[PDB]
């Protein structure tokens, strides 16, 4: 009656999440000024090179060279011995305003509320109560090691790490009427770009007892834990050197790790009318509210819209046999409870504000009580 | 007892796909010359512009000018008047060889059969028995919209339409034991590109009654079938000048269109040593054989790996009750019938095969009985 | 008696004077609303791209790509059908803040009449009485053959015409005691960027009837006049596609056509304190000024200066032996007359007025009574 | 009866001199596998990034990668403490085919020795008796100041001395029946990046004594002799970090430092077919025959060209008073003892020999024994 299931999370020096955190950086640059700015951005990254390629129509006055830089810099990646230097990068920049048949289309002379969706798409919200942010332990684990990985490398306990890294943690389950119950963890993956100098030995040795022992509470790991640590045997060249980095390219990391769904939409370099991020982070936060009401232990939810069409074309509710209400209920509690325009989103979750560059590494759900992390109460 | 579910494809001219396109046809002209080539290719698309970035280490000589150009000009992309022209467009090169850290990891001096896995990461396979493809109805009727517009554009039906496009596919369904069974098509939305002539009428009617009814099944259509047909009243300006494309910012079209799950890993521009690729073609293909097979109706397989190990790390199976095996038995079944190194898929597959391009558009599962939509025969 | 001299000129679509069109479009873009910006604004255009790159610091809010585009629009370069087309094609910035030790060293707490010299170098100015224009008649006729082509085209009277072409004329010229005078064209060459319908034949009876006689004076043309028309044979590719471009690699078109001599530096992309551009302005003016003050027939003058120091270094003054003052004389006469720092030059000549691009085709030097085209009355 | 005369040069980190050697390495690497190979290749240098724009057909395989990496690491630019790191930074590529209508015209289907010139264009020759190189004094000083920066920086003595650099010298000198007589340096200009570390009276003070003293003949310096050294203060920002580069921005620096006449056309990256290459050398070839055969002390020698015939369109031949012949009777010695065509001069000069690289720094003319600087014997 057990099952295993896997998640993975990269550093913030993952070429990927370098490009993530570079278009939130840009875009939060614009929502300083320009609170309405329509912004998106993707970013593009390889060795030596930073290119911005998207749509912003916006009445700021951004420095794209000190925006870009200055999130490199942020990241850690300072010298040509760590493979990239936001000192002496190239920053290239192909950025049109954005198309006005798209803008005619989704805003223009609309009232803020009745805002069209800025595009089509499906999303899905997810929450789950094995953990005390309601997200799967497998993406919260791989999310933490990460982070500690960054921990140790800014604070100079392991001075060899390098910005690039990934892990991945698999555990073991049971499940209970649909919810699911972590066992043990059973295979953790770390892989983090490193100096010349360090020997694999010394590696393999402070991942294990200053980086997983220092993360995963020790109930959940046992003499049969599998660890493949630095399994590659080298990691010096990394970043985007390595690997070519793109934005959106990391899409299952932001979210839920492999649980629940995704409908494909990315979230960083957008500002709110696209509805690739505004009803994500709606629906995660219906889901939030859903199991934090008590009134499901698992949930996923999904919406979907219409360019030009501010209310939603669908929604769907699947509690998994988490609740003793039907679907449909918790359906019609959903529409009794909330509004899903992107125009009315962008008031209870406050998304003109700049604080977008903060959720592009360690995954957009289950930190920090952002505003979709903050349950709605529900009457029903 | 009845719920909503909905998917979304593009069609070909869709700036996400058109890099998709390119990457797999980079690929095929090393894989033409080299069999062996090592191919992580991404493209970038805005006006004007397509950039390849990434890594190649082959044998095999590529003029990058003429196989990018030849695929845009398959798009349609051929004149100034549609946004973009394969004639004329800028083409840029940022490729560099695979990383020496990375091959020694993965692949160098080792036996095919026992390379290591190109990477980390998770996969997942789905099957379901709602339609003959083994897909989702909502997502095939979704791909066929769009293939329809090909259609129409490329034999001089409709010929004020343009490349890009999108589609979108609500379909009411009920569930039997975990089975699901599509009852009716709920909404349609279709957005394409088109010229300056054409009124809004005559397209809202030609996707009506030329593409809508030759491609939806009557069945599933009735009068209370919502549509949206070019729901944002002008869509002139499309392909990249009016959004950046990107290769893998399409995954959710590519595969299941928010049915089963996803593990985040793009196919295109990735040679079989990518288990991003190979094992998720291997994974299709194990849940493609237990549903054909006649072990459930419904399935999901997760698969993961560790870069240069070459035996997945975890396996899981999720029947959602409609088999009367146990998922443990029909996770020893898989264990018994498959072998889920990338360096033998690539034998069960044919996977230095020269045929990605064509899985660059319409999904890669569901169609054209490429290897992986062929069912093993299960031994138990 | 008799010598052969042979000048050049190409005309505005000359992917070499696109660049400088746009880099000099951008500068006066600058300068529309910060007469005080500080320009290095280097063009590159190849096959569907412009790209900028170089270093503006300046406090205007310019629109790259309008800017950009609008100088590609009147050039001409309108549809995919004719290589390039402002609409479609990329448009990439590389631009960075004027370098922090530079503006330090030139002009950073400098009273402006003390600017220092934005960078060392050499530079002439010439002028020749062979002409009102004050301009070697070689390079009059090729600048004027090349006007002519545009106006035909733009006009309609042979709308197979494209906007990139080439010409050279040689004429034989006499001596007189160090002055020249013209005697006769003895060859022309012109090459012009065609559509795919007219023949070879139609084209070169055109360039003969309607350029080359609607501009060269009938007493310079003779039965042994040779003509090399559309010598190629075919240029139907042209522009970027065909060629290459760059900002300033087309100085000796710029200025005096092989005449006098040449220090090096381009024009066009920078503003007054870049003493390439305003020095050599200066040294015309001279030049200009003692030709027209019958001091002398013809005359070469070389100043130069050292990056942050504000007077120049030498000054020099040739006048072939065309004059009953001595070189030391007019010497004395330039150094009475003139103040050639590059703060007192910007007053003299009114530089940072935006009229730049109207410089970047057809020769700076012999047109349109620009300032430094009207001689200063000279005190003796 | 003396007069002033000043020319520059740069160093090899300079950013315009970068390109001009990556362009040349790049051809270099095409003649290694394919002598026939047709190359315009232009190279962009700014922050972080070589750009290769232009026209390649060949038969050679060429790691682009590769090429311009070793070409940057030669020149010193291996840290991104200096600005610039050959290991790091962004190397992208936009090369095409050369363009079939230039092809069609100058070279397919011809016999070797009547290939077209692969453009129109004017070029000159100039040769001076006042140096032993037949080289004007103030150039061959200015590229020596260049190069014993690049020894010093090599060997260790000025550590803190960085790639890019300029220097500038002007001298006096008086006339001797149009042969031009050496007397003095009047002024020296020195700028050169350097690290932050050193301060500026330890960088001037080695300027004058480690540099100027080690280069500049003792008889030519006295105490008036003007030094302006490290004249800006500061230059620890510099190559294509401090300014863009390009290739072909250095024509006069490549050449006769203002000197003598220039057509325009520049070198670096170019094959024998482009004549601006070809041609330039035959001119300097000719030009330094006549005097080192004793027929005059001082000579300019112009040519011109068509695209596509063979033949030199015009020569010309002006000895500035310092021969006893007429400048007739030289333009009959060239006529009877040299064949322009660039498909002999091919042949006399060896020009499918990848040595070009060694060119693009300190001058094409005036060093090194290159075949164009070994005189031939003159038959008359
Ligand atoms: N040598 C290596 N060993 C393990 N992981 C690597 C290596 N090089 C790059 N990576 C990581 O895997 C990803 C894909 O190659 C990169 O973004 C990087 O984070
Ligand atoms: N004006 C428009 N109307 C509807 N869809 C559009 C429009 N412009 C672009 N799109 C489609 O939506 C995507 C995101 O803007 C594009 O890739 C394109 O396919
Ligand atoms: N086929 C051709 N015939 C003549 N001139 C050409 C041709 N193609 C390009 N050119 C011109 O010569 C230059 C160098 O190839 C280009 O900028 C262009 O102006
Ligand atoms: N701060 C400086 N001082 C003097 N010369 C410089 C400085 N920065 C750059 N340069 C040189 O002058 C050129 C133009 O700015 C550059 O290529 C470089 O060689
Ligand atoms: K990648
Ligand atoms: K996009
Ligand atoms: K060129
Ligand atoms: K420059
Ligand atoms: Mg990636
Ligand atoms: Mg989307
Ligand atoms: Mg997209
Ligand atoms: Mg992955
Ligand atoms: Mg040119
Ligand atoms: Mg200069
Ligand atoms: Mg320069
Ligand atoms: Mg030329």
């Amino acid at each position: 009656g057990t099952f295993l299931f896997t998640s993975e999370s990269v550093g913030e020096g993952h070429p990927d999440k370098i490009c993530d955190q570079i278009s939130d950086a840009v875009l939060d640059a614009h929502l300083q000024q320009d609170p309405d700015a329509k912004v998106a951005c993707e970013t593009v990254a390889k060795t030596g090179m930073i290119l911005l390629a998207g749509e912003i129509t916006s009445r700021a006055a951004v420095d794209y060279q000190k925006v870009v830089r200055e999130a490199v810099k942020h990241i850690g990646y300072d010298d040509s011995s760590k493979g990239f230097d936001y000192k002496t990068c190239n920053v290239l920049v192909a950025l049109e305003q954005q198309s006005p048949d798209i803008a005619q289309g989704v805003h223009l002379d609309r009232n803020e509320e009745d805002i069209g969706a800025g595009d089509q798409g499906l999303m899905f919200g997810y929450a789950t109560d094995e953990t005390e942010e309601c997200m799967p332990l497998t993406i919260v684990l791989a999310h933490k090691l990460n982070a500690k990985l960054a921990e140790l490398r800014r604070n100079g306990t392991l001075p060899w790490l390098r910005p690039d890294s990934k892990t991945q943690v698999t555990v073991q389950y049971m499940q209970d009427r649909g919810a699911v119950l972590p066992i043990r963890v059973h295979t953790i993956v770390i892989s983090v770009q490193h100096d010349e100098e360090v020997c694999l030995d010394e590696m393999r040795d402070a991942l294990k007892e200053k980086v997983i022992k220092a993360v995963v509470p020790a109930k959940y790991l046992d003499e049969d834990t599998i660890y493949h640590l630095q399994p590659s045997g080298r990691f010096v060249i990394g970043g985007p050197q390595g690997d070519a980095g793109l934005t959106g390219a990391k899409i299952i990391v932001d979210t839920y790790g492999g649980w629940g769904a995704h409908g494909g939409g990315a979230f960083s370099g957008k500002d709110y009318t696209k509805v690739d991020r505004s009803a994500a982070y709606a629906a995660r936060w219906v889901a939030k509210s859903l199991v934090k009401g008590g009134l499901c232990r698992r949930v996923l939810v999904q919406v979907s819209y219409a360019i030009g069409v501010s209310h939603p074309l669908s929604i769907s509710i699947f509690h998994y046999g988490t609740s003793q209400k039907s679907e449909r209920e918790l359906l019609e509690i959903v529409k009794k409870n909330f509004d899903l325009r992107p125009g009315v989103i962008v008031r209870d979750l406050d998304l003109k504000k700049p604080i977008y560059q903060r959720t592009a590494a360690y995954g957009h759900f289950g930190r920090d009580s952002f505003p979709w992390e903050v349950p709605k109460k529900l009457k029903y």
